């Protein structure tokens, strides 16, 4: 909508207050006019029409219970933003600075998010195993990676290049949580998962094997569920990811760890620059060779480090 740029406060799922950017014309809406094309914040109140009703507040405060999945949305969107833009040169999801959507109160009690080609879609949670979904800065960054994925690598959405775009997902959403740096790990989905269980998450990066993914290829799932295991297989590149920022000897094999931003621009370039939508998990081992040695040379502790880590992985 067109209005002023203003500037509203509530608590996000977590009961942690944060100013969010949103725009005033007769309501204050849920639109960040200062990132991009703007972010933009939609209520699909509890139903699965999309995108719903842009976000409407009559005084600018946003303290009620209701709308704080709304408030975390829209915030981690930005901070998300921020992330590619300030590390990574990218601007939005396309690079064009393409409007980010996102809708909350998608459906009855539903136990996920997605990014359904266009947007983002964040459920309430059943109240037992999830509270709502946007309370995660990694679950926030994992959706939207999607987008980054889909408009570069455009990575298929099944088997090995399925479960490689889960992982780049994983590992972005792992990186933003790191970047905004309030009490960052390398699980997935803490914040959110099982309110009455403390410690657990959906999936670990730095041990898959905790909530039963492969940590090694001679473990991958090979059967038809989950797209042919693209949440599952994603957890022998998630552990080869992990070895390459911290370090660490797995099944024998050691790796000397580069650091999360070495990391980060390895992967970000193999994304942007090497993979294609068929690429399998060597083709990534390749890919991230290349990267390294682009970035570092070929004979750095970089590309020895990325070699290392997929060898531990049983990837070659
Ligand atoms: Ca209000
Ligand atoms: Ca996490
Ligand atoms: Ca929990
Ligand atoms: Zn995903």
């Amino acid at each position: 909508i067109t209005g002023t740029s203003t500037v509203g406060v509530g608590r996000g799922v977590l009961g942690d207050q944060k100013n969010i950017n949103t725009t005033y014309s007769t309501y204050y809406y849920l639109q960040d006019n200062t990132r991009g094309n703007g972010i933009f914040t939609y209520d699909a109140k509890y139903r699965t029409t999309l995108p719903g009703s842009l976000w409407a507040d009559a005084d600018n405060q946003f303290f009620a219970s209701y709308d704080a999945p709304a408030v975390d949305a829209h915030y981690y969107a930005g901070v998300t933003y921020d992330y590619y833009k300030n590390v990574h040169n990218r601007l939005s999801y396309d690079g064009n600075n393409a409007a980010i959507r996102s809708s909350v109160h998608y459906s009855q009690g539903y136990n996920n998010a997605f990014w359904n080609g266009s947007q983002m879609v964040y459920g309430d949670g059943d109240g037992q195993t999830f509270i709502p979904l946007s309370g995660g800065i990694d679950v926030v960054a994992h959706e939207l990676t999607h987008a980054v994925t889909d408009y570069t690598a455009g990575l298929i959405y099944q088997n090995e290049s399925g479960a490689i775009n889960e992982a780049i997902s994983d590992i972005f959403g792992t990186l933003v949580e790191f970047y905004a740096n309030k009490n960052p790990d390398w699980e997935i989905g803490e914040d959110v998962y099982t309110p009455g269980i403390s410690g657990d998450s959906l999936r670990s990066m730095s041990d898959p094997a905790k909530y039963g993914d492969p940590d090694h290829y001679s473990k991958r799932y090979t059967g038809t569920q989950d797209n042919g295991g693209v949440h599952i297989n994603s957890g022998i590149i998630n552990k080869a990811a992990y070895l390459i920022s911290q370090g660490g000897t797995h099944y024998g094999v050691s790796v000397v760890g580069i650091g999360r931003d070495k990391l980060g621009k390895i992967f970000y370039r193999a994304l942007t620059q090497y993979l294609t939508p068929t690429s399998n998990f060597s083709q990534l081992r390749a890919a991230a060779v290349q990267s390294a040695t682009d970035l570092y040379g070929s004979t750095s502790q970089e590309v020895a480090s990325v070699k290392q880590a997929f060898d531990a992985v049983g990837v070659k």
